[PDB]
């Protein structure tokens, strides 16, 4: 019921007990372990509530203390009341910054810490909404020295007067099925092209075209936004050694925002609150470029390369496959866009999770996520086991806004 | 009650029953995963019904089910236990429970093979010496000149646990480790301590890079004894690469045959605490793990030298880079000498295969995603983005612990 791990590449053995504060539920049972499954009233609140505001009170050193005793109270009366509650701006910057630290399949929470975090609680429309992710994508581009940011819009109430960002980034390309059969631009992104179009987006029909926002205020239908151009920092990519790399026409965007997840604090919900870091440099390369879903270009890079591409075992997918991810972290660093390596971000998180289990008394973390999708066993996190449970705040999915929104 | 697992690449669904069949427990709870922990005497009580599971589940596969035979073979076995208070298997069902086992397990990435498993009943085995002999013939057996073939050995069943027969290696062949009174290790680091154990009960060790361990044998709970696998029937292979001319001059080799023996065989409640197996390499296992694990032989650093890559960050990637042109060279070298191997992108390909006609045929394949999916490449190979369900089916293989850890000497 105190938990060990160890580390099979250092022999360091860490105890948690931090996991006995877990509240959601993973979806393994004893008899099945679904690690590898991508997405398994006033009563309701109050306890929500009261085990915040006490984990709260208790990281501010005031725990059981008067003023926590008398927030609680108010807290109580607010929610027999107004049925909700509002939070404070200091818990409201707590609670977000505890739900990136709580998010088990990141690997970039050292930075949890330092997350400027914008309070948009006072957005009434979809065109403020607007204004708000503008300032975000100005602020956490920071012409290109990325600074972590997250946009926090009104809380949900009765369900029906959602905020969404009907994106599931804030910055995307279009992907659009040719007549062809063949797909252009990014397959990612098809049907929410399609819905953009559908909602009167004029696309481009280009190969990296940024899609538009959709943005739901108040439960409203959503309305369609272009961002700035000049407010996109783009990298065209190209190849330190390999001349001809940058004949291949690949930029990609700098800005890695997720715009689609719910923030959960104290039971209180918030449908819209995109939140933004800097690139791990596997997760443009490896998965961008290189998956069968995605740009798929292994095979014209390799065609490049001259590499026997007619047996698996001259290894000519491996080889592309680190050459684009040496281009993708060569551009960046280049045209001085921050971007982590894959070695350096795993490396980071190892100390972080060291710092969590002393300071903390553990770390929930899920290794199918946390492990880069090349090279694992020459980084650090493939050799340290790791336990995986679900803290509140959180970050948590939810349903795509067009299969639940009455329009 | 019906699972669901999709494929993210392919957008394809299957759907798991045989999960209602799972005896065994995980070490997961609803609140919590333990998916990456590595690793998280039997009364007449308890054994009847897990012969009678068994025996159904045989019974069932050679579709005789509920016949006269079935019958009277459970009637046999249960006075076999309530007399004997254990039971043994027919030959059938020891080849049966065997390639189940292997069938059953979810670390597995080449158990599309499960069905072609060679196996050796040394059940009459009774010293250590026979033991050694066993052993010899599976290795020349298995090993075929390069032309690998899966086997597995299997020695006589637990009793009372006072006189379990056991392999004391990890694996049938494996390279020593010396560590150096300044604390460097000549050879392979993984295997220091048993290389000390095996020093300690009398072995002369010649003290390089490449020594073939010996066999340490228990039988019948007796102390251990040491036996030195002939040296002809280890077949190994020089690393070379096919454009660097330089990687021979690294003095890289590898053995040919993977070949496991300190795990347990569960079959029908008997615990089989020898039974060594083997099949063949996947390229990965060599190269990327046992050449370049920071615990392990470590040679990233010297072959990115002798490729002169920019090493003074990381952000080079030059510990990816070495790393691919060191599994070139294993795969080739493999190839070149004809001894069977199988890149991590054939292997994967053809586990999906396999696990797509389990689901139809069985109802289901339990699979653990994060030993299935190979250490080096992981998303461009086809398990990476393939949903898996782990649970445990018996038969089954098993950890046990360490025999020095328990053993009770002799002397
Ligand atoms: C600052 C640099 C950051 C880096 C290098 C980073 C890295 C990553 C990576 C590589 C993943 C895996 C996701 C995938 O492969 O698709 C991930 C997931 C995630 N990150 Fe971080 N991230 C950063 C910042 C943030 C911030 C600022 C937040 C929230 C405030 C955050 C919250 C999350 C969450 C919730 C997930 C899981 C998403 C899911 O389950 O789909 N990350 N991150
Ligand atoms: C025929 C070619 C085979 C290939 C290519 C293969 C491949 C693999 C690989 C890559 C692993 C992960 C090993 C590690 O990372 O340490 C593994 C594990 C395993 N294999 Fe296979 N294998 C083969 C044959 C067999 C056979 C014949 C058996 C048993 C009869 C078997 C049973 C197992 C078991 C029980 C594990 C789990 C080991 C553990 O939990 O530590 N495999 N195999
Ligand atoms: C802030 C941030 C920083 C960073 N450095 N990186 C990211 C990307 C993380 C991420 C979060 C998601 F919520 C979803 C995705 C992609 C969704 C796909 C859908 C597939 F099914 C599998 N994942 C990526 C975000
Ligand atoms: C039959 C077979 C074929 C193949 N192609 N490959 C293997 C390797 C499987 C294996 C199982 C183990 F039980 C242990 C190892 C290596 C020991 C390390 C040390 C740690 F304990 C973790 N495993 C390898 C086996
Ligand atoms: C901690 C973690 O479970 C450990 O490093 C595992 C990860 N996946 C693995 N996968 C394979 N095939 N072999 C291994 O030894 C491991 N080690
Ligand atoms: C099936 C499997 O869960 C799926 O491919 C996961 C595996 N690990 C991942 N890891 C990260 N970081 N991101 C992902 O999208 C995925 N996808
Ligand atoms: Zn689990």
């Amino acid at each position: 019921r105190f938990l060990k791990v160890k580390n099979w590449e250092t022999d360091v053995v860490l105890t948690d007990t931090l996991h006995l504060k877990s509240t959601l539920e993973t979806g393994c049972t004893e008899h099945i372990c679904m690690g590898s499954i991508m997405l398994p009233t006033k009563d309701q609140l109050f306890p929500l509530a009261k085990e915040f505001l006490d984990q709260y009170y208790s990281s501010i050193k005031r725990f059981g203390s008067k003023a926590h005793m008398d927030r609680l109270e108010e807290v109580n009366k607010e929610i027999e009341s107004t049925s909700t509650y509002q939070l404070k701006d200091t818990e409201l910057i707590y609670g977000a910054k505890h739900a990136w630290r709580n998010a088990s399949r990141c690997v970039g929470r050292i930075q949890w810490s330092k997350l400027q975090v914008f309070d948009a609680r006072d957005c009434t429309t979809a065109h403020g909404m607007f204004n708000y992710i503008c300032n975000h994508v100005k602020y956490a581009t920071n012409k290109g020295n990325l600074r972590s940011a997250i946009t926090i819009f009104p809380q949900r109430t009765d369900g029906k007067h959602d905020f969404r960002v009907w994106n599931s980034q804030l910055i995307r390309y279009a992907g659009y099925k040719q007549p062809d059969g063949s797909t252009l631009g990014d397959p990612a992104n098809v049907q929410f092209t399609e819905i953009c179009i559908q909602q009167g987006w004029k696309a481009p029909r280009g190969r990296f075209d940024v899609l538009p926002l959709l943005l739901q205020a108040n439960g409203n239908d959503p309305e369609l936004f272009q961002i700035p151009p000049e407010l996109v920092l783009e990298v065209p990519i190209r190849h330190p050694k390999f001349d001809w790399f940058k004949d291949l026409g690949l930029k990609w965007y700098g800005l890695p925002a997720v715009s689609n997840m719910l923030l959960e604090i104290g039971g209180l919900e918030f449908s819209a609150c995109p939140f933004s870091g800097w690139y791990m440099g596997t997760e443009i390369g490896v998965r961008d470029y290189c998956d069968n879903s995605r740009y798929n270009i292994l095979e014209e890079v390799a065609k490049k390369m001259d590499l026997d591409m007619r047996k698996t075992s001259s290894l000519w997918k491996d080889q592309a496959l680190v050459e684009i991810n040496i281009a993708v972290l060569y551009s960046f660093q280049s045209d001085k866009v921050t971007i982590v390596d894959h070695h350096s971000a795993t490396e980071s998180f190892i100390k972080h999770m060291e710092n969590e289990y002393r300071c903390r008394g553990g770390c929930p973390a899920d290794w199918v996520w946390i492990v880069p999708p090349m090279s694992g066993s020459i980084t650090p996190v493939f050799h340290q086991e790791m336990l995986n449970y679900r803290l509140t705040p959180s970050f948590e999915y939810q349903p795509d806004p067009w299969n639940t929104h009455v329009w």
